[PDB]
């Protein structure tokens, strides 16, 4: 990468260190932007969502799919888990969304917490599989919380059958009093909800599928135990790539375990991580690994760096890694310390191919972690660090190993008062990659890293402009 | 521009990390300072108001000719009121200003609202075009809102023919209770206020005048549409200086609208941005443009850096980008990033001939924003950004499009307490600007430029000194 | 009236003091009740409003006399502005109520300004003479102050001519998102507006009418100057009934002033007042006064109490003047001390036939006071009293008396969050009284008197029961 003439500091960049200088530009409309990645993840977006259980959901993976994204199942994971949330995924419509159903016996404090699962605000009241009403939170309130939905259900919504454009579906909710449509089949059945944002999203957005046309989902296996045998359980299971995850990349267990994976020609990618070094990347790819994921300490949730002084600035990390191992024909994610769309800009500026999301994605609808409300009724939702599932592995031999692993770092993650869903943080990703794009006069993210010119600022650099709304950022 | 032996940091510099060293100085008072300018703009200030809807008013307009500098009608307004604008900007005295007229038939409320739109503090009641009384929030305060105004004029005020000077003007308004000066035509009518400020202003400072000697005012034309059909209406409506307005300047598009424009021989100054490199800079005096708008990311409204990680620290933008347009013999504005006069001193130490200053004048009388108070009776004024009027161009594809647009940043902008005119904060740049000029040993902005010896410093560097009190600074 | 046994106190009560004994009754529902009342002030329902210029308005006076009670026009107004307002209100409809007109010239100031002196929420734009459209507040946000009209109505809204029912109105306005139905003249100009709880309360409430049909309206007159002069040109501008008021009703001026007033034949109904004795009550009624006003002290913006000792506790001096004027075939008004609509009931049942309403009434939008926001944006009105037009008649001399006269007392009369008009105290108050006959057993007010059966409470007795919520109670 390119850097300004003189811009040779003497220490590691982190995101907040650098800047991208506009050069000439072709690209005039930012949806002249090609956003897919090349690392044969398949994701049309760079968008990835971190194998964390507070962030990688069976939700969130539906929805990051659908809208290009693709989500790593976390670690450890139970193999049925592991298959029940692959068979739901890859049964998902590529353009309608699954709603909230609710049968008329439910009760009415059920139906407000199933609400909020989803970003629609609404929840579809289905009778012997056709829809009935809409449950939406202004009918559920002042009503008993162990009332029967047939109480609560509004009898009017929007209808359209599936396989209608967003255009006609648009048109539909121009003036309905909520803001969801209920999709049916051609037997009358429900068949999913297209929101208003939806179809534009379906519009804008090209889902992540497989050769078979299903949503893309990836799982990810730790570095403990047989993990031949764990690759080729998430392999089974439908799985269309596979993470090794470790705090520490750089290690033998890690080499190991990858040669493991790779010599059983499972025919998917491999992602390995983290490492921060040139070196680090290098191994983890001569040991069979197309992707190398990068970054130890800038995770959210990450306490490397506070408890053992052990850690990288994120962005010379991407960038050394990303030479590295586009020397060797590999790709790099950029995992940890994305706080806003700047950050998965430089990060594919930096040459990750993908920039992977963690807490900052837990304050979402579509987070499978439970909504809370603080004490001035803002939403919010709990993010917590993979912790042990990310390390190396009798009550007393229990405690005795658990004296020592890193505590379960737990954080505020409040959703964006109008906007909570996630698919309105992937829109806001999404164009800021784009307007960094048309910046540096880029239709892709290739051309993005090869055409980017960046400089060095200070303190006073990063804050000029203004800061981005509560919400639009972790 | 020279910097100090040794001071060539690794990174780009902000208006923040930068300081000016004096040198020997033949000038010893501030009002040997010549601050017209030279880049064929006619301001005689290094001030240019910024072509946003928030900051540049007709009033702000009208204001700030007067006092030397310039504003730039934003871009998209209808060529009716532009040409309405234009018209009331160049019938302004070029020493009384207008003041708020009422009509006796007029309400409480309406004279009360109607009186913070200037900085005089009171409002002229006239009755068949002669002046009758003065109404002030004295004693607007306690009276019936719908009210007359004949239950609230004041019938004492101050009376001067005009063409009078300053002089008797500022001796007549030695213990008058009200600080303004109801000037009258030779036939009686009203012809505007001077107010005891006013008086040493006119006599401080030359307002920016065209060859017909009536006020001068520019104004701003987007990228999209017929660019040469746009820029053909403005110059025919009166507009001294057409100003190129784009997110991004460095891009295929301006080049062609600049060409456009520049093949229409229309015999007025062109101003193009906005560009932080010298290559953009270059292309854009050679597609036409006279002047290059500078800076992408400092503007107060401006989310690019925290949304696309795309922009530069101010300082240096200014200094690349007015080396490369003088070494073209162009000239180039700083544009963004100022919150105090250091900041326009820098960029003209920088090389920049103008400084355009945009959410700062927004927190003045003269803005076209409405007066506000907050909680604690504060007064203050929105500020809100240009957003998809900089940018690149059913109500489905409608929504399609702002599903991407950046979000209009708003922005709290404070008025000062005792002295929320754009007048005085015009005083303030314009005595700091003097203040750098003496101690550089500079008798004009030119001079500024060359004879200027800059440093870098740390945070520690910039914490030193006192702060400027409130409502002086943004 | 009637007592409990042996609830003979040895002091005068309050309304606070004393209760209501439910007794046998035949009336069922609170319809069964007629309220009108029998003192030939013509008022169908017991509510008069006092006259006092915080309250007793020109839309105050429409609105009041509508729902079938009297305004009395304060002391001392203009008989020019009270030709003015009797005028307006007499040429009112019955049924439908004026609304805030705005032409689409007027500014958006102006319209939000005038939106809150009525209680629709709504202001008709109005071209013409023809309805165009509505001006909300919700419209009215965010949008400048001083764009016009045609910038912010509503091109939608019901419709209706002049004449229909009120149950076509109320279904007309069944799912409008604006509750105020345009009612139009039959040549399609504007006629006033229907609210939907207009159309109830115009079902509900008789207006009181004149002989000609017309809304009743009553003035007020001082005994300072030629009190006869006064009272024919009040006579001649059209009020119903007169009002002869001071603080000390017992006095020689005021028996002079009564008989002057009452020897000009004028055909009214005359009320004179206050006093608060048996002997004071009959020397006003055979001076020449049909109706006597009751009550020195209790007035919310009275301070005699507290700064002279004198008074009297208003329920006990209601009862003993109705008893001395029942004696003599005359009449009582029970002025003063109203808050809850507890009040009205007891100084009914004490033998009132009419209740004055102060204070109270200057928390609605129709009252004349301007509407305010405190810090906590919660709605208000300052309610002021008489002071010295209450009371009896070079600077030197003007401060010499006004070195003694009372003070104007000023309060806060916060308005009811949603239901700010007085049509909505007027609702409360008569549903009180309603309940109070059922509660008796009486269907009309002299049944109530005589039927009543009433006993004494310590403050433990009044604490008893729910406190009425904020807004319906003063
Ligand atoms: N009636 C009803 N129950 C639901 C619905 N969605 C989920 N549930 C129930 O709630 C449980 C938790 O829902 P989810 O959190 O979405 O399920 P999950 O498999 O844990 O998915 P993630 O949290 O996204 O990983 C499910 O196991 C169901 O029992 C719905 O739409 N209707
Ligand atoms: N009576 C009266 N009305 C005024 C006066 N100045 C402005 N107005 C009215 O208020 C409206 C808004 O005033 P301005 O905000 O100064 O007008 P503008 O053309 O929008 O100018 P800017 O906001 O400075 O761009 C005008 O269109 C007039 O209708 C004045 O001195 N007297
Ligand atoms: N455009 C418009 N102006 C109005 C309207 N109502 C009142 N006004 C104006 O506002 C002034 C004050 O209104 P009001 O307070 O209702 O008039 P008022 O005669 O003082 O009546 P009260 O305060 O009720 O005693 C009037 O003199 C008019 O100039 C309306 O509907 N439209
Ligand atoms: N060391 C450590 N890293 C974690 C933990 N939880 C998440 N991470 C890392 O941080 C990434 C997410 O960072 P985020 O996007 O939340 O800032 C994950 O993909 C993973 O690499 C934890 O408990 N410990
Ligand atoms: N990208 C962007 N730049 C803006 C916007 N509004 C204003 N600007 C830029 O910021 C300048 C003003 O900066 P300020 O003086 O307010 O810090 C304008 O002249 C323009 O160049 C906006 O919405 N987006
Ligand atoms: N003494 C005195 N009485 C007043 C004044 N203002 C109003 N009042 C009395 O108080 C009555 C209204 O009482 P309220 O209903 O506000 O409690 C009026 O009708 C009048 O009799 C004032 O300034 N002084």
């Amino acid at each position: 990468v390119r850097f300004l003439d003189g811009h040779t500091p003497a220490y590691d960049l982190t995101y907040n260190d650098v800047f991208v200088v506009p050069g000439r530009s072709d690209v005039a409309s930012r949806f002249d932007v090609d956003l897919s990645t090349v690392d044969g993840s398949g994701t049309t977006i760079p968008v990835v969502v971190a194998n964390m259980t507070a962030v990688a959901g069976r939700r969130m993976a539906e929805t990051v799919a659908r809208r290009g994204g693709i989500v790593v199942l976390p670690q450890d994971l139970p193999i049925t888990a592991v298959s029940e949330t692959v068979d739901f995924v890859k049964s998902r419509d590529l353009v309608v969304d699954t709603p909230v159903t609710l049968s008329p016996e439910d009760s009415v404090s059920d139906a407000n917490a199933l609400l909020h699962k989803r970003a629609h605000g609404a929840a579809v009241v289905v009778f012997e599989g056709r829809p009935i009403g809409l449950v939406t939170e202004a009918n559920c309130a002042g009503v008993d919380r162990f009332a029967r939905v047939r109480d609560i259900a509004l009898s009017d919504f929007v209808t359209a059958p599936v396989g209608t454009d967003p255009r006609e579906v648009f048109d539909l909710l121009e003036h309905a009093p909520i803001d969801v449509a209920v999709m049916t089949a051609p037997d009358g059945t429900l068949a999913g909800v297209l929101t208003r944002t939806g179809a534009i999203r379906a519009g804008i957005y090209t889902p992540a599928v497989d050769a078979k046309g299903r949503l893309r989902i990836a799982a990810a296996v730790g570095i403990n135990g047989d993990v031949g045998a764990k690759a080729q359980a998430l392999a089974e299971a439908g799985a269309d790539l596979l993470v090794i995850d470790t705090a520490h990349g750089h290690q033998a267990k890690m080499l190991d375990a990858i040669k493991a994976v790779a010599s059983l020609d499972l025919g998917l990618p491999l992602v390995a991580g983290n490492v921060v070094s040139a070196e680090g990347t290098r191994d983890l790819i001569e040991a069979g690994a197309s992707i190398v994921k990068v970054g130890v300490g800038p995770g959210a949730m990450c306490t490397t760096r506070m408890m053992t002084g052990v850690g990288r600035p994120q962005f010379s990390a991407v960038v050394e890694c990303a030479a590295a191992a586009r020397q060797l024909g590999g790709h790099v994610w950029a995992d940890g310390g994305v706080r806003h769309p700047r950050d998965v800009a430089l990060a594919l500026a930096a040459g990750a191919s993908n920039v992977m999301i963690g807490s900052w994605f837990a304050g979402t609808y579509e987070s499978p972690g439970d909504l809370l409300f603080d004490r001035d009724d803002r939403p919010y939702k709990e993010s917590y660090g993979m912790a042990s599932k990310r390390a190396v592995a009798s009550s007393f031999d229990r405690a005795r190993k658990g004296l020592f692993e890193e505590g379960i770092s737990t954080s505020r993650m409040s959703l964006d008062p109008a906007r909570g869903g996630v698919e309105d943080l992937l829109d806001h990703i999404t164009s800021g990659v784009r307007s960094t794009c048309t910046y540096v006069g880029a239709a892709n993210l290739p051309e993005l890293h090869e055409k980017v010119v960046l400089g060095v600022q200070s303190a006073a650099g990063f804050a000029e402009g203004h800061p981005l709304p509560a919400g639009w950022t972790a």
